[PDB]
This record gives C-alpha cells, structure tokens and sequence, in this order.
C-alpha cells in the first residue's frame, strides 16, 4: 500500500533518499511534493521509473495515473527529467 523510493534528478546531482508514497496516489500529486527538493514546474517533469536494478520500467509515467499503476515496489528510482526552457 506504500512504497519507499529515492529520487534523482536529470538537471542536478541532488538525491533524494528516502521517500515514502502511496501506491494509490495520482503521478500528479507526486510531482507536487517532488518540487519540494527540485523545484521544477511539475509542467515541465516527466518521472521516470527505474527499478532496483537499474532497469527502466516507465519513462514518462502519466499525470492522471496511480504510482501501483506502474507496479511500483520499494527502493525504485524515481528520476525527474527536467523539460523547463531557458
């Protein structure tokens, strides 16, 4: 029912270790609370989902889809690639 996952992202060296979601929450309200530690317009954030092994899962989950949409499990990776322009 709730996941542990790190995050990183595509634009920096900053990780996020440790963090705790919902399986049932919505793709969108995910890249609310990611721009907490980012600060990327979640307009502009695609997630990638990567799992423990390194092996990409989705590239570019969907913002009215459900993180166990993507059968998400713990210590995934989700990583925020960075569309935002000049």
């Amino acid at each position: 029912s709730v996941v542990k996952v790190s995050l990183t992202h595509s634009a920096s060296r900053m990780r996020v270790p440790e963090k705790r979601y919902g399986l049932a929450q919505t793709i969108e309200s995910i890249k609310e609370n990611v721009f907490t530690h980012f600060a990327t317009p979640p307009e502009y954030m695609q997630l990638q989902l990567i799992d423990d092994r390194g092996i990409t899962i989705e590239k570019n989950m969907a913002n009215d889809k459900q993180l166990g949409y993507y059968q998400c499990r713990d210590e995934f990776v989700i990583h925020v690639v960075d569309l935002q322009p000049s």
